[PDB]
């Protein structure tokens, strides 16, 4: 990664620090570790408070997608527990439930849900989902019609309707939550203040080290840079929880984890 | 944007051109007390920086709940009362006015323009004549829900479902007004911001013996770190304000209007 | 409060004048042990300040819920029973009296005058004849909701909607009583106040070795930083007091009163 | 208490450090303070993260006993608004709610609740309570029958039963929480490491302080030891809030405030 | 203290003594200032890691505590609404106990076959085990048992709705217990911190032999053992559903759950 390919830049700066210092006493400039000890601790504190604030954003993103699996489990569970014979209406409500997660992933992955929506639904309902400015929310609205048309039919009482209605709210905070994380990210004034302070601290660190470390400088400076640049790279992976990176959320595999449950909850 | 930190560069350079009075007026300023003082300050600045971010998160979570609540509320009307679009455009218009009137209550601005756009003048005067306009709007939306209670159009259960989502909006109002009135006492932030700069200006006075001519480079680089982690924390304690890293409340109310209006049909 | 640092400059002034003799018993004082000691204090002073702030937030969070619960409860009355405006003015007074007695319960004041202002004396005398007066108000307001259920005006469902709004008010009482009756760091705060005062006074004795006569200039600045972070750290753990304390419940207790009265129509123009 | 001994033992090691200071400079060992700042700060960092772990557990312990206070209030209040005349059932559910608080306090103090059960309940029901595994859970089950025997007879609707039922679950989440705070203690595999890292640092610090401060080490070493030894000893009572510590929860007084409240809602 | 690598920290300390004197050449020197700053920088990051992992341990305990509480209240509501239908009692309890055990086997990745055959008929064990997420098949079967009491007219939908809210408390745990064991913090950080902690502990004695020649092995381990310990706790708290009996005793909680529901009948 860019961390590792720029961890090399301080090694030459350390040897540059070694090969310099010969005109230092003429100019009259000296660089010790005491100001960088103060500065380094101040940076490591701010990097730590920035990392734990980022970790919660990773946890909050993780909890919202975990609730989807919980809500749809119980919703299909309640449909097979209150209306066990309406297995014709089971697979319709399920199909909307499957479309929401995929449309959620494609809405958070900024891709095209057209291909995945036609797989589960007749084309009539796919464009109806695509006709609104928020297709996922149209699915929640569409899921209500399959639940709502059963209310006036006398199959579910108004309480049994409200109890299943209370399971779309758990689903509704997820869409409203995942949409909220990607539009209000951690204020960029944060990562830029740390990467501007970490990189500039890492480059000027060997200039403070060879006055006390002499030739052992490149070994120590890189080990301190590696610690900061790795601790900083953690903040860069927590900011993309819905992306395609090598170490992100496997949302394609998580939509798969949700689909195999509901389909085994009805038929196969 | 900066606190003219260049003045510490002059304060660092002043120590250099004064350093000629080093042993004559008998001054020693070492790094250990300023390291102790500086580490203690960066420790105290770290706990405040995360604390302001938390106030920022609570405001965004409340505004996200607003988008979710009105999302679900307009949805519940479309599943139980599929034909009652005469009451939709009234309940929706009240819900949209709630968001705009809330933002103007937190910005201490005038909500007159946005209310006349969505509601009739006769009821706009009804809203503006009260000491709590948002709760009066939420109260007005309840009348449109209450007039739907009637006797048999919505069951006794079904009213409670919409009542259980108007209170979700009310816990937002009680919080957002609480965040805009419950901050750190404006005498404890003041003692903290003035302590950082006093460490910031006297830091080069102690760094000359160590960093002779390299003093302004480190003094500014430590100034930049301390003055930034403190000045950004001053942007997050008022997420309803006009700061850079503030909540762009204009665009969230705009996103809610485009949501409900796309739900009308 | 302020002269503690003037005592600290004097400790430096004494430290300056009591160090030319600093050889009686062979003794030297360095800054490194006080850096470790000071950094450990800044770690512990930082963790103690965060605990006080949290109880301050819960005091605002619980008192913020007071505004919401009484709003939602009174608003619920104007959407289901808009014509029974006679029962509005009774529940409101209880909700207004609940907040006032809630403020009066935690400040250890006499709620008689504000209860005589808002309630008839028969309910004032019975409430003041109880030790837990606030819990009686929600119970008295609960009968107002129960009598509307027993008469046929509120269904078994709709009663439960308003009962869940008196419970939000009931969870407020038990929490505000919990923060004000068990401020747990009881008597153990002086782990820092006795250490900071002792650290700040012995600091110039360790600083006058490096900073000779310039010691008070730094000595007050490090003492000012620790003792100000300390006086702030114990101002927030009592979010119901006077002086600089940032909770002014009277303006919040009045605002809930003026809100429900403005939600019921108490400013008519003839 | 057991930190004044370590402080008295820490003063004695400093006097040994002075009278041995002349012995170990020939032995061929030298001791500076610089590792002890890193080690002490590393310990001072760990004492801060552990104190936050104990303090959070104490607040949760206090909140559960506040929740018992609130839930039984609402349950007694909900009973006085739906069945206000059923005072034959008032003193029965109140006694169950009161016995619940006491039996829980005896369950966390690991004593025998028989004595307070004969005071509040009929003796035959004391035999029934003691014949179960969890005595507290048997009490709330008894409170449910008094609500349950009122529903099937026609006095409580299916809805109004749930309104009071939703307040016994609030009491049940307390029992499992109070059970979790006790049955699942904070991970104490480090408390012994904190006994071993702090005292060995506190005792060996004056051996490193006698290098710079000659006679002033016992004055300084205690000020560093007392500050270190205080922050750890405070963490030892806050992680055990159901015991008989000086900061512990005075559970005796909480049951009294709960009983005197519920008794004040029943005409006394 | 099972760290055999803490003894490995001692060996370079004597090497540091025999080398400090043998290789001052070419200017390379190791002083204490960079490793003190670096050590504090690590101790800051190790503290933020333990509390983040510690919360993962706490969240794991609450999920199993909610399982204990949820099954309690569900049984409480049934003996207060249907005290006479004890023929149906012996069925639901077995599912909740089978759910409790099957959840522990799902997080421990062990075999629940015997645990289900003790409680359920072979035909229903074949139905549960011949499917994905057997715990959810148990809760779905437990839901079927509640639906038949509404369809029987024995439970109103209101009292049914009172009980339905308790299958979600168990389902939010299952979906929650699935979350803690499947997506922890990325491993690419576990090793870079294990490579940063162990490499810092081994390179410390080369930096300690300044004026600390003979006292080096005593301090290096006391700092390394202290560092190697505070990191090792975060490695047990990050996997609270793992093999470590000192992490979570699911056997002691699943049995404690069994002892309660079985104690309402004997
Ligand atoms: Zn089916
Ligand atoms: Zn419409
Ligand atoms: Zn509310
Ligand atoms: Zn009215
Ligand atoms: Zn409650
Ligand atoms: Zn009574
Ligand atoms: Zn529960
Ligand atoms: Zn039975
Ligand atoms: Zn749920």
């Amino acid at each position: 990664s860019k961390i590792i390919f720029r961890l090399l830049l301080n090694v030459l700066m350390s040897i540059i620090a070694i090969i310099s210092y010969q005109w230092y006493e003429q100019l009259g400039i000296h660089l010790t570790v005491a100001p960088f000890s103060l500065l380094g601790i101040a940076i490591a504190i701010f990097l730590g408070f920035r990392n734990s604030a980022s970790y919660s954003r990773f946890v909050e993103a993780r909890n919202l997608w975990g609730t989807v699996l919980i809500a749809e489990r119980t919703l299909v569970r309640q449909l097979r527990n209150i209306l066990p014979a309406e297995h014709d209406a089971h697979r319709r409500i399920v199909s909307y439930l499957v479309a929401f997660s995929w449309s959620l992933k494609h809405q958070l992955r900024k891709t095209d849900p057209t291909a995945d929506l036609r797989r589960l639904l007749p084309e009539e309902r796919v464009t109806e989902i695509l006709a609104s400015s928020m297709p996922t929310n149209r699915i929640l609205l569409l899921a209500g019609n399959e639940i709502g048309q059963l209310r006036e039919a006398g199959k579910l009482s108004d309480i049994t309707y409200g109890l299943m209605d209370n399971k779309l709210d758990e689903l509704a905070h997820v869409l409203g939550g995942c949409e909220r994380l990607a539009t209000t990210p951690v204020p960029f004034a944060y990562t830029l203040i740390l990467q501007r302070t970490v990189y500039l601290f890492c480059t000027l660190l060997p200039f403070a080290l060879v006055g006390d470390l002499h030739y052992m400088t490149p070994f120590v400076s890189v080990f301190i840079s590696y610690t900061f640049l790795s601790w900083d790279s953690l903040a860069e992976e927590l900011e993309d929880p819905f992306g395609t990176a090598a170490n992100a959320l496997p949302l394609n595999a998580m939509c798969n984890t949700i689909e195999r449950n509901l389909l085994d909850m009805t038929g196969q």
